[PDB]
């Protein structure tokens, strides 16, 4: 029934959004902050948020209704269903400190290639996809408040969009047509080998109450 908005360093993630690209509607699964530990201070650089298409609740209901937040958090199978579920996911990275495209994209692409190799799915096609991934970021710069949108289609496509603020762009900058790569980004965020668990905790905390309703519709 009730999802709440999350604000990370004055960057707000509304509880619900609708894509001008797909016309689909998503609910906020979780949000957190990323950065680097440099010297004796942790410096925030980006805010990160994960949205799940509204139909995801009905999809996850069968296996995960009734389970507590504590149990979901310790269950890899649950996050695999989220990562690879038959619904669209939308990931928004908003900058707290200014970063060029190559600057921000470096660590993400490294984590992706690291995982793709890890699971034996990094051939020529996947390499080209990550090259195309890189190219899309190169002509971009992200002042504070600027955002990147990863649209993970369940049909094996990753759409990349860039925005000067937190609004969803009307058009996408690039389409990376590769199944393995399409889910790679989200895997590095909530997958088994994801370092920061803040988003997993957000998902574990927020989904059970929703799954109890068996379904989610925008504005009901």
């Amino acid at each position: 029934a009730s999802i709440t908005a999350i604000t990370v360093e004055n960057l707000e993630y509304p509880a619900v959004v609708t894509s001008p690209v797909t016309g689909k509607s998503y609910f906020l699964g979780g949000a957190g902050e990323r950065g680097l530990t440099i010297e004796g201070n942790f410096i925030k650089f980006t805010a990160i948020g994960v949205y799940l298409e509204d139909i995801a609740v009905a999809s996850l209901a069968a296996k995960w209704k009734g389970k507590s937040s504590e149990e979901l958090l310790e269950t890899l199978d649950f996050y695999r269903d989220i990562i690879s579920g038959p619904f669209e996911k939308l990931i928004r990275s908003s900058k707290i400190r200014e970063l060029s495209g190559p600057e921000y994209s470096r660590k993400v692409m490294e984590n992706c290639v690291a995982h793709l190799k890890s699971v034996g799915t990094y051939g020529d096609a996947e390499a080209e996809a990550m090259q195309k991934f890189a190219e899309a970021f190169k002509p971009v710069n992200f002042p504070p408040g600027a955002s990147v949108f990863y649209r993970q289609s369940p049909d094996g496509i990753l759409g990349l969009s860039f925005s000067p603020d937190t609004s969803i762009p009307e058009k996408e900058a690039a389409l990376i047509e590769n199944k393995a790569v399409s889910s790679a980004v989200l895997e590095t965020m909530i997958g088994e080998h994801a370092v920061s668990p803040d988003l997993k905790r957000c998902l574990a905390a927020r989904l059970p109450a929703l799954l109890n309703e068996g379904a989610f519709k925008i504005g009901n």
